[PDB]
């Protein structure tokens, strides 16, 4: 187990290349998410060999180990889960802080950059390899002044 | 704390990217080395707050505390010091794994690709900011089949 320090500069370095790569914060943003895809879609395999999960598609245990178990292991910290849809086929993930965002407040020009945009990736791309299709999004941001960072994440379809 | 998986493949991501922007295995060497700088001079700042040392310009009790204390609270490993050169100004780092590369084997075309280099950047701009001039460099990588990977570590001057 490491601090996360280097983690959160590691990934500050890789917005900032991304930033010089496109120039315009929403092509950031999906590169960011792409990218958060491809890492999802290895990382399960990490996941599902050091768990005891095994084969399941049930949304509210999905939730469960998502928020107490890999973001724990993967971020060192546990968000709550809440704010559930009725149908129980949306819930949020709430985060004291932006795990990825120790020490880095945004430009007032780069208002629509979604600084960590590349967990909402990482989100789906794990998912969709246990063939659950979600589509996971920021609805609140610590970096811009929200009290909470809130990701959203909307079960769509079994895959 | 956390596990390292995604900080390992989000690493990846940054080294894909500098791999599409240039093309060229010496081009993201240069890349790498310099965002690791810039994240060194950075990360300095959260090490000396959350440690003991204070005001110190010794090369051997600073050999000790990159391999006992950084490494393990940023990369969760400790490598070993070896190889002391007579003068106590070069030494080596002594890695079992490659902590960056986890689960990431290198294609024959990109053998002069150092892959983790970024960490030697990061060793030379932390060091920079307590006025030490060293040079960091990959002697030996297990990704391109040696038996350990070695960061040659060499004292320059006092700044």
């Amino acid at each position: 187990k490491m601090s996360s320090e280097l983690f959160t500069l590691t990934y500050g370095a890789l917005v900032t290349q991304l930033c010089k790569d496109y120039e315009n914060d929403e092509d950031v943003n999906k590169q960011l998410d792409k990218m958060g895809f491809n890492i999802g879609v290895r990382l399960i395999e990490d996941f599902l060999a050091r768990s005891n999960v095994g084969r399941c598609h049930d949304f509210r245990e999905t939730a469960d180990v998502i928020a107490k178990v890999a973001f724990k292991m993967y971020l060192g910290i546990t968000p709550s889960i809440t704010n559930w849809s009725p149908a129980g086929d949306e819930f949020s993930l709430i985060l004291e802080n932006n795990p990825l965002v120790d020490f880095v407040e945004l430009p007032d020009n780069h208002s629509s950059l979604i600084y960590s945009n590349l967990l909402c990736g990482v989100l789906r791309g794990a998912l969709e390899m246990v063939q659950m299709a979600v589509e996971a999004k920021f609805v609140q941001d610590t970096l811009k002044g929200d009290g909470v960072t809130e990701i959203r994440m909307r079960f769509i379809r079994r895959i």
